[PDB]
């Protein structure tokens, strides 16, 4: 169920991958920019920080898939 059928994965990794539209893996505070610019919405670097920091567990300025996927997961944990 769980195990090789990655369907909850895909979604995550497809949002993911499509935000690093450079495919280097993370996306950066910048890139991240672009993605939420498209989104039709756009704050300021300040609450970019607050909230990629939010997440940040490392707070290295880029976002990885497991920061990624938490971020979505913990904005949607409700499910
Ligand atoms: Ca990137
Ligand atoms: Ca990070």
């Amino acid at each position: 169920a769980d195990i090789l059928s990655e369907e909850q994965i895909v979604d995550f990794k497809e949002a993911f991958g499509l935000f690093d539209k450079d495919g280097d893996g993370c996306i950066t505070v910048e890139e991240l920019a672009t993605v939420i610019r498209s989104l039709d919405q756009n704050p300021t670097e300040e609450e970019l920080q607050d909230m990629i920091s939010e997440v940040d567990a490392d707070g290295n300025g880029t976002i990885e898939f497991d920061e990624f996927l938490s971020l979505m997961a913990k904005k949607v944990k409700d499910t």
